[PDB]
């Protein structure tokens, strides 16, 4: 396998659809023998850069790792699961970062229009090649058929959904098309705006940073950037976001999220796929649970009772199965300059992020033995409203 | 396969890498029975829009066709040939527009860094499926191995390059994988979304400034005023935005830069023969466009007019001696104010001259004539030919 | 696939079992970009040649088209459907001639002994390749299993008849074996001179060099008077002496029980109509008469015959097929027929006045509105008026 | 193929897992046009050699045939049937020896842990290639799936067990992988030298002691003296090594242990039917060998002679009612002097009685009769049948 | 993958053809998470057991590892290379023991009659699947066609021998058939219980006579006593069984029979390079064992000591210059009392000298160093190198 460190670094911070979905960009980076790239799974959280951004800090201070930013607006655990199938050997016995945002946990689940953009044929054939005929394959195939009722290779996905035995001829078709896709995607996915994105996202903020690492000196520049760019609202949001979302028709946003509840979701079952794969690949994840802007969640009337209860439900799914590395920032939504907008970390939030994430990734440690509970795939857990029973 | 008119209009004028290289968007529009989409092949020609742009004129005046703009920066005949392999039934017995810029006929030919962006694996497998083992297949395979020495399915491309026959196992493998690639592309390519911003800024904004009744002179009045307003910062007739970025600070060294520039010798002459062969096989009726260079620029840069018309004569011979006689030649119109958008691209009033040859041709569709192909246009002898074009055969 | 105009002209009028069923004769002619061959689907209608025959007129007067004559005795709609599967790209967006004879609409349908002569493995794999998992694929497979219980590639045909979606491995095996067959057929069927000179060139000599329907009529009427002279019911001399003359007493009232209103052929016709819709072909349908003097002698009922024609025409017109040259009421016309059931002489001129303007001015097919109830047993056995609907 | 006579002679008497389960060795010997090798199908019957052993007698007296010894301890009819699939053209229109030992007819049938050692993937793919979608293939697939629920090519074996017809894609996968397995087995298996020094220890040892001219009495005199010497330490006529290792360490226990033992109910009856179906299809002419138990042992262990003869009646009915009439029945000969090598195996003077039925049969190859197969013998009603055999149909 | 310690322990000391050449038994043991089996690569070295044998010591004193004895008589580096292809993930980042005997390095190379017994179809398909089109793949394929000119899939091996790229059709035939052979081997190869009775005969037998408390002196006493009884008939140091069968009946003909025997020129140097390339690729940390010849024998047979040490130097240079530096060199210990069981194999007291190098290496596992491979060691020039080793 051929490597180019600059291309890989530009891929790592690109935060594009191609940087998430195509095999070549993420595999080359995560298999690079010289520099350690670390999967940073999320959605829109990596998109907005400042002086304290994980990608910016790791480059300026020449850390022993580099973040590879996996995710786009509207991607959740189902998308992440399918992306992992393209990069299974690069995840084996390694540390990752996995953001679990409570707003993903709506009653209908993920956006079908968002999913379509990040799923491709290489992911489809990687899914079919790497399935072990278990509950994970059975559940994922069912979800895929809800998403795409007339999917390419319908019969094979249907067989997985209904737990049927794939034939020898079927298995050979699968292995042939999978190999072709991995040959094709490795070659053609190295020719795809690398340099302009690097200067806008990373190199803009390297100039702004001190040459010697200290949390206080970085905080002072970052706070000053925050103060100048939260200049039209009293809730501490970015000026560009405020003018686009909460300005025209901010009056109809008063008490909108009173009925909003994240307790019942198919996303809990989707998350279980990720945790299943994490167990098979022995990854050591650190999980990040973001808060919401506290001034926004009093204006929009989002319940703190409900929000903490979903956090507890998420944490129970994690901790009862052996996943203890959790950075729970959910109560830190009222902190000064912690939030870039309404749902994403930013400025001093990234420094809080860094204080939990950097010591974890600078000191690599093997994953513990996990205890997967397959009752987290069921519709019982999806619509569960109770407490710590089972 | 059912068609959405809204999605096709956005794809037609998107001019992205996706609208060009992907199978889905171009096949969806070009196969709609309800509306006629016409392949507009070129490079960066369709990228800059104004009030007289072919996409704008077709929409306001509700013409019997819409252009599907097929091209990006650095795309020439080799790229176009491979892109065609994805849409062969959509080109069969049809009219197209094909820009042939004489500046693509450089000694080194097309830019390999540009080619890589517009060639995908679906084009590779479509090429191997639809190849007929002829001189076109042998030449295009050779060009592929020059471009990608370690190409995917290298064994199959090398066989085609060496005039070797493919085996029965080879053929089955090609047919399987090409079918898989077409099913994959048509299913997964329909989810590409970048249309609404790109449609409004390029097409919908120029609809308001145009008169509701079509006349070339009335449109010329509106387009003249836009061009005078936007060629302010220079006195050689170029757009304000282009002059500042590509020419302004380099102006000192650009004087007499193109003094020994010649377009008579090029591999692009052999690449053009791939396209023309495909046009003959598919029975397409193309109109070719030969743009000028800005005359005030070419006087400054030292680009020879005697050379420039000698290469156009070389181009026209390749077309006309084979039966391609629909040629909208504008190569002598370089010194006309507002005919040009920049150094090499048609724009403003140049679009109106473009329309006067293209609109009547496409509005009255006629079948392609019988072409008589010459295979010596694939040769290095033709590629580097200097002299009198009427004395090539002897 | 290398084109030779002469060989394709000879194939077009060969009217053999081989020129129907084998790919390399028909496809080579239909895919030639120099000359326009038009598919002429029928059964035994093309076999008997005279000066007014469509293949003779086209060649004599160098028309913009040449008929490719497809079919012999016993070949009906199911045979025609399967033969089309070999030439789908050559049929796409084009005009054809399709004879629909009411005599084919027998209660037991087509002759299984005749079907086996025109069906082959290339047609089998071509049908398996081009099927779209619909009612048409389901019906055709059911009919294949009725014809051949232990049919070649039974597992694939049964799956189609049960309307099961085929696996990727199944679809890939089909694509492989179909390609082998087309590569094998479009080589080993390239191998008609004495046919061409006896069928076409013989009647070229007797025709005027200048075209006029009046001067051709005079030449053809004269030939008709000369060659129907041994009998009183206007049949060709050799036909009468071989098929009628000896058995004349035995044939009187022999067709009193004969009815064409109930038939599996109505369902078989619907396959051809479905294929016509998918491939956007624009057909002209030809409906022949029966010799009026003969049908009265044999007791073949004319009200039954017209009710059959009305049933056929409703199956056509109600789905959007409206190009019908209906000659069914012309059985008593002078010199209109060669024998009992086939168009001949002056009937070929009436054929031409309908067919020639259609083919010389090509037009795209309209949008068809297919009705899947025409595949049913209820339609197959239907007795009543189409006036009802 | 070029044939190595010496290697084939060594393979024939090797009596190894490789000689039984591998394609190369048995196909090489049974396809040799120069010398005739005859399939001798049994379990552990051929393991122990003496002066009267079928392989020794054929080598010393240079017979028109040589026994190719097929079998290992624990191998019964399901094993033999799958081994047969590797050598179908070499069984076609030919004679075989087939042992049917009544003690194989246990209520639970064959030992699964023994079967596993003698089955390979070549046998799997041979079976799959040569099956014809009948009751034999369906029964064998069912039994294969009981044995190996997670077998290689599971789906194909499942289709066969469910009586489903295989597709072209399924058939072409079988044809490819079966072809690969036979090429692979016949190429690499020809280099196996397993049990090639066993020719001296089992065959050449006993050539020195035997008379040069054939004489049943002279052989009997030589072999009986060897038997007397080697059955010295006990009174039930068993070989010294067998008696010490199996019987002597606790007999207390062994007394009256086989009182409730019965061989009338068994899945082995249906397993036998597979072989019989193959024998009919391949038109083989088998001679069947039915051994007794040591009569002194069966008195001590309490193995009922009433049951044992009722078992032999059931076996013989299955053979004879279908046309299989060449039966050397020795079930009533367990009390004969030096007839037995141990508890269940013929040896010494038992090999001479074996020879008196087998040698006239094999020396004059007669064609197989037209058999009349009954598929009721595959059913569970037959496997558990207790009553008198005449009123079964 | 299912694991059974009882079966794996019996496989490890079986010393059969099956325990070497079959996929199932070796990868099942070497992939056990609960018990650590270390690959012991050699030829006939592991066959003869005594009280000081590596497998006996590890079982008696319950060490942190167990030897998995890979090899049979006549197996050299080519055999071992092809065996490795069945167990690549099981060798990844792992310590092994690799015997390099100088007597293998004869001028024609290994015995093809021995090779044939240890190679199977799974080894062929694993080779074709895992090859990378490099010089190692080129060399191995050339050697395989020397061995099996009419091999199954001859055309693909020949493409590799000629450094040609395989077609897309070729690759799919390889992948599918390799998938088939590994599924087949892992499924049916698990039922083999060959040489499972050898655990009681070779390991459990000597556990009784060994002291419960470990010391090299108490073992030396028991093992010296066992050596003295079994060296009764001859005064060369050889075993009773071995002397009677290989040496006794033709003593006079063996006198001065090896006067011009030279191990300096050999294709085994190139065969070894396959193993060394593979050890680098898989990041294996090996310890290399160089045995001597019996000194009394090599003076009798006229085997030159000056030649023998020159071959040891050539072998050592091939290793050390590439970064392979864990060398347990016993090549000058031929005349040591009870050091050898054989004419060519370590045994009795030599096993204790073996233990003193090997046990401290395997009891403290360490990751492999970066190697620096030299493709010149594949060439015919290196195979036939005469001069002093510093100049190369």
């Amino acid at each position: 396998m051929h490597h180019n460190l600059g291309a890989e670094k530009r891929s790592a911070v690109a935060t594009t659809i191609d940087s998430f979905k195509e095999r070549s960009q993420k595999v080359r980076a995560l298999s690079d023998p010289n520099v350690r790239f670390v999967p940073f799974f999320g959605s829109s959280e990596w998109l907005r850069f400042d002086g304290a951004h994980p990608a910016v800090l790791a480059e300026k201070y020449n850390r022993s790792y580099r973040p590879y930013l996996l995710g786009q607006g509207g991607a959740a655990s189902l998308n992440q699961y399918f992306g992992m199938q393209q990069m299974l050997p690069q995840l084996e016995n390694k540390q990752v970062v996995y953001v679990i945002s409570p707003q993903w946990f709506s009653k209908n689940g993920y956006d079908p229009a968002a999913f379509q953009q990040y799923f491709n044929g290489d992911q489809l054939t990687s899914f079919l090649k790497h399935q072990s005929g278990d509950q994970a394959s059975q559940y994922a195939a069912t979800r895929l058929l809800q998403q795409f009722p007339n999917v390419a290779m319908k019969d094979l996905v249907q067989k997985l959904a209904s737990k049927e035995e794939l034939s020898t001829a079927d298995n050979e078709m699968i292995e042939l098309l999978a190999r072709f896709n991995e040959r094709q995607a490795s070659f053609f996915g190295q020719f795809s705006r690398g340099y302009v994105n690097y200067d806008k996202h990373v190199a803009k903020y390297l100039k702004i940073l001190p040459d010697q690492f200290s949390y206080q000196a970085i905080e002072d520049v970052v706070k000053a950037d925050a103060e100048k760019n939260t200049s039209n609202n009293e809730m501490g949001m970015e000026n560009y976001f405020y003018n686009e979302q909460i300005k025209k028709d901010l009056k109809k946003l008063k008490d909108s999220q009173k009925s909003f509840t994240y307790l019942k979701s198919p996303e809990y079952n989707d998350l279980q796929l990720v945790l299943t794969q994490f167990s098979k690949s022995k990854v050591n994840p650190i999980f990040i649970i973001p808060p919401v802007n506290k001034k926004w969640m009093d204006y929009a009337g989002l319940r703190e009772d409900m929000y903490q209860q979903t956090v507890q439900k998420i944490r129970y799914q994690l901790e009862s199965q052996g996943f203890t590395n959790i950075a729970d920032f959910s109560k830190d939504g009222g902190e000064p300059f912690f939030m870039k907008d309404t749902i994403h970390l930013g400025w001093l939030g990234w420094l809080a992020f860094d204080k939990a994430v950097d010591p974890f990734l600078s000191n690599p440690t093997p994953a513990p033995t996990y205890h997967l509970n397959e009752r987290f795939f069921s519709k019982d857990w999806a619509t569960y409203d109770g407490d710590v029973k089972e």
